């Protein structure tokens, strides 16, 4: 579909002003004026052109080449002129470079009709077939058979002047035209204005060329935003733990293994973290919160019959999560499961080059439609038990938290092959040779607008002290947000999925903050939000952008929100009864709540707390219709609230994750006393 020659069509006579760069499958190198809808009519006159690629014969014959305009043409085969009308021997299974230049002054028609022909020795002449033509090796190295060599200093195939001045791509029939940006035309039409470095084959320093990206000659799994030359395409992987089971480790000394199941099974919630002011760290990490809610009230050790000399082990179901912009194919990264500050309990590895599927951007391994991975799998004799000694086990009970630290070892890359127009995993290309340079030459933005989860993107930006990086276009904060995260601006206001930019805060590392502060001073600007178009990003900046509605822990996970926000989010009550409340609660708000406390307040002001335990707050559930039910009966012994006097109040309180207590207090109290909570419903019995 893409094979044939690469063509440069210029409006000037001397190969200086390229109007169109496109490829054509066969020897027909024509561009009809019907396809130049995005080129001003005056510039549809092509006075010169250059095509470039390779030819391969499927039968070794003596061939004679000819074109539509031999008098305006010079053609070379392997640096030999064949046109400037003679015969030349060509061998099967060998590849020959092709260059063709064309010049015609003051053409009277628009576009170009031009065909490349050959005649074999049986004297039969034909437009050269698609199967005989290949594109140039627009790579940074030649291949064994295909060498590399109209100003194109980085050899990506986009001429220096287009990369510097701005270009657009438009999708024709089965072809993609690359052309200069022209304001009056392409702005109305809504097209994206691309700039890129004429000296960087990949301007973002990733494994896909600026040309591959914008022409779709690229791994279909690469994220849509990373098809922009200025957005880095690379994987970003963390592990998601979905649940966990603890149990006592069998023991040499106890011979009987007939005893009752004494395990502890808990759901877990895992979030990708970022530890700050933004951090400079490129590590992958996630934190796991083990559910503290009711599963009587024995200690873990009492539950499992653990004496102080015993050991326990854990199993858990997990998935890998790719929140980056490029797929992984044949190596999942290695992960440490860590307890407390640095007690590694386990090393989690998958089997290299034996992945059951690719791990795509915005996706999981295994895919959610398949079973998760179990840390100790059932069909796996050699799975290492994840063990804790007794003190570690109590530490786990008290913290109810684990950390998964995942390396950046991501294996080989699927790259485009100009010889055959296919994408295939390349054993000679590895993510480890790419990531260091991506990290060195881009600004990193971490943004949580999607669903309060941290999503990192990197955007090519100038390093003022490194002359090469100096050849990239200026990247503004505003542009960065648009191309990397899909911010748009329907009314002079930058927003993300309907939320104004000013609904998110800005945080930077120390160096970046001082940089941005200087820039605002030079702009005589006091408010970043009103000059995003003028704030310039540099390589190595780190920027953290977070929904302002919420409170964040040191990991930058949303763990709360203002009383006013939580209250307002609950104001709309569909239905209330002695059995519970039915509300409409923003999915973002539900994420920051550990549960609810229900209480009846009598006439003298005394309070009966219905679900009065730190592990009994889990009384909300999300209904099949998106509405939340708060269930009064759950810890009321399956009975609706009994209100002995209509003037009594039913109060319901929301408890946020940062106010959630996860253990009995020091003195031993398992009640809700002292828990910081937020009143969100209060009505008399007669109002219910
Ligand atoms: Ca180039
Ligand atoms: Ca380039």
């Amino acid at each position: 579909s893409s094979q044939g020659l690469l063509g440069y069509y210029f409006s000037d006579l001397n190969f200086q002003a390229p109007m169109v760069v496109t490829s054509s499958t066969t020897g027909d190198l024509s561009i009809p004026s019907s396809e130049l809808e995005n080129i001003p009519s005056e510039n549809q006159y092509f006075q010169s052109a250059i095509w470039s690629g390779f030819i391969k014969v499927k039968k070794s014959d003596e061939y004679t080449f000819a074109t539509s305009a031999d008098n305006h043409v010079t053609m070379w085969v392997d640096d030999q002129e064949v046109i400037n009308s003679n015969k030349i021997r060509l061998e099967k299974g060998r590849l020959y470079q092709i260059k063709i230049q064309y010049q015609r002054e003051n053409p009277t028609e628009k576009g170009l009709d031009f065909k490349l022909y050959w005649t074999d020795s049986q004297n039969k002449k034909e437009v050269i077939s698609s199967d005989n033509l290949q594109l140039p090796e627009l790579k940074q190295k030649s291949s064994n058979s295909r060498k590399k060599r109209v100003p194109d200093r980085d050899n990506d195939g986009i001429p220096d002047s287009l990369e510097v001045e701005g270009y657009t791509v438009d999708v024709k029939n089965k072809r993609t035209f690359l052309s200069p940006w022209i304001s009056n035309i392409h702005e109305k039409k809504g097209l994206t204005k691309y700039k890129s470095s004429p000296e960087k084959w990949s301007t973002a320093s990733d494994p896909y060329s600026d040309f591959e990206k914008v022409t779709g000659r690229i791994d279909k799994n690469v994220s849509p935003e990373a098809r922009h030359p200025l957005v880095a395409a690379y994987p970003i992987v963390h592990v998601d733990m979905e649940n966990i089971i603890l149990s006592k480790n069998e023991d040499q000394s106890t011979q009987n293994t007939d005893s009752q199941t004494r395990t502890i099974s808990k759901n877990t919630s895992t979030s990708r973290t970022h530890t700050s002011s933004a951090g400079f760290s490129n590590s992958n990490s996630s934190t796991v919160a083990i559910d503290h809610s009711l599963s009587g009230e024995r200690t873990f050790a009492e539950t499992m019959g653990l004496n102080t000399a015993d050991t326990a082990r854990l199993n858990a179901n997990i998935r890998y999560v790719n929140t980056g912009t490029a797929p992984i194919y044949n190596v999942l990264p290695t992960t440490s499961l860590v307890l407390g500050k640095n007690q590694t309990l386990a090393t989690i590895k998958a089997k290299e080059n034996q992945l059951s599927q690719i791990l795509a951007p915005n996706n999981y391994y295994p895919s959610k439609n398949l079973a998760p991975i179990a840390l100790n799998a059932q069909d796996d004799f050699s799975s290492t038990p994840i063990t804790m000694n007794y003190n570690q086990f109590l530490e786990l009970e008290k913290t109810k938290q684990l950390r998964l630290d995942t390396d950046q070892v991501y294996g080989n890359i699927a790259t485009y092959n100009f010889e055959n127009g296919r994408v295939r995993v390349d054993t000679g290309s590895n993510w480890s040779e790419v990531l260091p340079q991506i990290q060195e030459t881009t600004a990193r933005i971490i943004f949580n607008g999607k669903d309060l989860n941290l999503v990192e993107r990197r955007i090519a930006a100038v390093n003022p002290s490194d002359p090469l990086e100096t050849t990239k276009p200026d990247m503004t904060l505003k542009e960065a947000l648009k191309i990397a995260f899909g911010f748009n601006e329907p009314n002079g206001n930058l927003q993300y999925q309907g939320k104004d930019i000013t609904e998110f805060d800005f945080n930077f590392d120390q160096q970046t903050s001082q940089n941005i502060k200087n820039q605002l001073a030079e702009l005589n600007a006091t408010n970043i939000y009103t000059v995003l178009d003028k704030i310039k990003l540099n390589a190595k900046m780190n920027i953290l952008i977070r929904d302002k509605r919420f409170h964040y822990d040191r990991n930058n996970i949303a763990v709360g929100a203002d009383e006013s926000v939580v209250k307002e989010a609950h104001r709309e009550v569909i239905n209330s009864s002695t059995e519970g409340l039915l509300l409409n609660i923003d999915k973002d708000i539900r994420k920051i709540l550990s549960g609810y406390i229900v209480e009846i307040e009598d006439t003298e002001g005394l309070k009966e707390v219905i679900n009065d335990r730190y592990d009994m707050l889990n009384i909300s559930s999300l209904r099949q219709d998106g509405k939340t039910f708060i269930d009064f009966k759950k810890y009321n012994d399956k009975l609706p609230l009994y209100i002995s006097n209509p003037n009594y109040k039913v109060n319901v309180y929301a408890v946020t994750k940062e106010n959630t207590i996860i253990n009995p207090s020091e003195n031993g109290d398992t009640s809700t006393n002292g828990i910081k909570k937020i009143l969100i419903f209060s009505k008399k019995g007669y109002e219910i």
